[PDB]
């Protein structure tokens, strides 16, 4: 990884510690990137809904998988209180897609991400080398996976891009200044062959028609969906 400082840096040296698992996959790859690509040619929104403990599980998956067209799932265990077995029992409980969402730096994670039932993960453009980043992206297509590359800025775009990522999540604030205009300005350079996220605030919903003219493909919601389910009815 790159140099790191701080709670971030911890989470990097835990997560390189963290011991591979020896799970066999119960499901198929019921891949995100496809199924967001439908909802659009089928003209229908597609949020991923998102799960961190910070509700039953398995009922609010089952709820989701009603209507998101994906889950997150936040896997990391020291300081987001997330574990591969709620991952495993959520993925076994569901036919949507789900993300492993973590702090992923090395191969065996991916391992683990299949092993366990995930359908893609995420990786940070910002953590990791252009060569780390290239090598695990390869990786995860090796598994039938695209990766969700998240880009903070336009440094971490050109790496994207250079490196062949298909799968992008963008978010309105710096990983902490929040500016809209320059999430639609990392938006609008993105070629159109890529599958294109957008963190989203719920309170944000009145822009989805022109960010899908704008090319983005689906919404990443972060917060109020835990609290209030119902509120992806809305969304979409």
């Amino acid at each position: 990884p790159r140099y790191l400082k701080g709670w971030l840096e911890d989470v990097v040296q835990l997560s390189l510690r963290r011991p591979s698992v020896h799970a066999s996959r119960q499901r198929p790859i019921i891949s995100l990137n496809e199924r967001i690509l439908e909802f659009n040619k089928r003209n229908i929104t597609a949020i991923i809904a998102y799960y961190l403990r910070k509700r039953d599980p398995i009922e609010y998956a089952k709820y989701m998988e009603r209507y998101a067209v994906g889950l997150s799932i936040k896997t990391e265990e020291k300081y987001f209180n997330g574990s591969y077995e709620m991952l495993r029992k959520i993925a076994s409980s569901v036919s949507i897609p789900i993300l492993m969402n973590d702090f992923i730096v090395k191969e065996s994670q991916i391992d683990d991400a299949y092993n366990l039932g995930a359908d893609t993960v995420l990786l940070i453009v910002n953590i990791l080398t252009e060569r780390e980043l290239e090598s695990l992206l390869e990786y995860a297509r090796s598994y039938g996976m695209e990766p969700l590359i998240l880009i903070n800025d336009e440094n971490d775009l050109d790496i994207a891009l250079r490196i062949g990522a298909r799968f992008i999540v963008i978010f309105s604030m710096n990983f902490g200044e929040i500016n809209k205009e320059n999430q639609r300005k990392l938006i609008s350079m993105i070629p159109s062959n890529v599958v294109k996220v957008a963190h989203l605030d719920i309170s944000e919903r009145n822009e989805i028609e022109e960010l899908r003219k704008l090319g983005v493909n689906a919404f990443l919601i972060s917060s109020s969906l835990m609290r209030n389910p119902e509120k992806i009815k809305e969304l979409i």
